[PDB]
């Protein structure tokens, strides 16, 4: 199965955006697109929490199903993520891998980078 | 090999942390979650306005110069893969079905700053049916 740091290099093959082998510096544009998207669905987030907090505040049992709007953005917010680490030509995988062994048990993603570009 | 929605999982087992299936949670625990998205998303914004001043100086980005910003993205994806975990909401289901409904824009607009844009006809997500398989089994 495709994992979904791979899934995003589909994507962005698919709608002809650049999506590199290896670790690449980048334009300020790619930046400042990847710093547009990230705001864009972080604030998605904040509002689905938000209707969430003011629902239970008046006392509404939420459903499983009332979850789904901030699943959606939560999603949306990783596909952005990913997507950054993507444009940028590195591995998620590789540096989240990097991140998780730190957290279970300090992370060394300049290492990763490096190992990265070979 | 793990998925790294599976991770979190491991970790919030290794720490004492979380439901098997969609559960509505605590107020104080959405708080807590928004508050860890909110912080990780500041440190993402700022390393990023840190490299365009850089670019803006003139200085010529390496690669190894990524190497803050790869680290405070991943962090991003662990909170928001830990909010979906404590949610009891597969990421991987979720995100499956989003990524579908995202390679359906490939033949919409493109904005000016390069934002892929939705197609005429184009339908959204049904992230509902996900949340219902989920809770469902
Ligand atoms: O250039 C783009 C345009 C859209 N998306 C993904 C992120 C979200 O999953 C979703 C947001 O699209 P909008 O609903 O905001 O148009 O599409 C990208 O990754 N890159």
């Amino acid at each position: 199965p495709p994992t979904n740091a791979e899934r995003l290099h589909e994507f962005h093959r698919a709608i002809g955006a650049a999506t590199p082998e290896r670790p690449t510096p980048p334009p300020p544009e790619l930046l400042r697109l990847r710093q547009t998207l990230l705001d864009e669905e972080s604030a998605e987030v904040r509002a689905e929490i938000d209707h969430l907090l003011a629902r239970q505040a008046a006392g509404e049992a939420l459903s499983a199903g009332d979850l789904a709007p901030l699943a959606h953005a939560l999603a949306d917010l990783l596909y952005v993520t990913y997507g950054a680490l993507d444009q940028l030509g590195i591995d998620a995988d590789a540096v989240f891998a990097e991140v998780h062994r730190a957290n279970l048990s300090p992370a060394d993603v300049r290492g990763v980078i490096e190992r990265l570009q070979h």
